[PDB]
């Protein structure tokens, strides 16, 4: 297949509402299960021509899985994947909208960045306990309402079968390299020029694209819409910045 120029999944599967929905993991290391729930939203969507349109809980992925790490301590891909596929996951929003099975407990907070929502800082929550119950509101019991899916598995380290995983499937969850310059990003294209390691994040590739001849890849953060560009950013493509071509995770409903 010939690869465009740019890509956006926004702009390729509209119908698809979860494609263009910023979320905010909160004061918890949750990043691995956010960009893990965002994705498999989108491709359980894209998947469906349309028919599974939801927004699948990021705290039911969080509480329940025990292969994928240590809840807001922080986590693994691959099991997450395995864990949608296997038992399935259930839906739920954001604490502000209240909607689905199981929405987030979490407020949203800023990211070391400034806005209109109270700072995050630097203490995390309490990972929450495996509920397995719907919110009273919600007439669909907990087991009913898993959305699960059919294969998970590792991309290969090579952009351009990233960029067709991505236009064929849909947005892939990711991991990098954070290092401290990461957290001062407001805008452009990210590289990583100075400050020591904070570890792993784990993000949503959703597209691709070129500015004044420099290839980047268009990523959906968890941080909410105040961090970055309305929620998103650009990093170099193509020179496995930050190990970004090197974590990429998807999976398929069929
Ligand atoms: C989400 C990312 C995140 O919350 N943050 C940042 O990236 C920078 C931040 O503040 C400055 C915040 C805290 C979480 C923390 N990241 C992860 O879960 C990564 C995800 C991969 C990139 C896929 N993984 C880990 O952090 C990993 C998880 C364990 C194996 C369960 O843990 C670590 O790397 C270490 C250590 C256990 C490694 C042996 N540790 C828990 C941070
Ligand atoms: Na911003």
């Amino acid at each position: 297949v010939e690869i465009p120029s740019s890509f956006d999944s926004r702009k390729k599967w509209p119908r698809c509402k979860s494609i263009a929905t910023i979320r905010d993991q909160s004061r918890c290391g949750s990043c691995w299960a956010f960009g893990a729930v965002e994705a498999m939203s989108d491709r359980s969507c894209i998947q469906s021509g349309g028919k599974q349109n939801v927004e699948l809980s990021a705290v039911d992925l969080l509480s329940c899985c025990e292969s994928c790490g240590l809840g807001c301590e922080g986590g693994i891909l691959g099991p997450a994947w395995d864990y949608w596929v296997k038992e399935g996951i259930v839906t739920g929003s954001s604490k502000e909208n209240h909607a689905g099975c199981e929405p987030y407990p979490f407020p949203k907070c800023e990211h070391h960045t400034k806005g209109k929502y109270p700072p995050c800082g630097s203490k995390i929550y309490k990972t929450p306990r495996c509920k397995q119950t719907c919110q009273k509101k919600y007439k669909t019991p907990y087991t009913q309402d898993k959305h699960r899916g059919k294969s998970s598995y590792n991309v290969k380290n090579d952009e351009k079968a990233i960029q067709k995983e991505i236009m064929k499937y849909g947005p892939v969850e990711a991991g990098f390299t954070v290092y401290e310059d990461f957290l001062n990003y407001k805008s452009g294209i990210y590289k990583h020029i100075t400050g020591e390691t904070l570890g792993g994040h784990a993000i949503r590739i959703i597209g691709w694209g070129v500015e004044n001849k420099a290839p980047y890849w268009l990523i959906a953060n968890s941080w909410n819409e105040d961090w970055g560009e309305n929620g998103y950013f650009r990093i170099v493509r193509g020179r496995d910045e930050c190990s970004i071509e090197s974590e990429v995770t998807a999976g398929r409903i069929n």
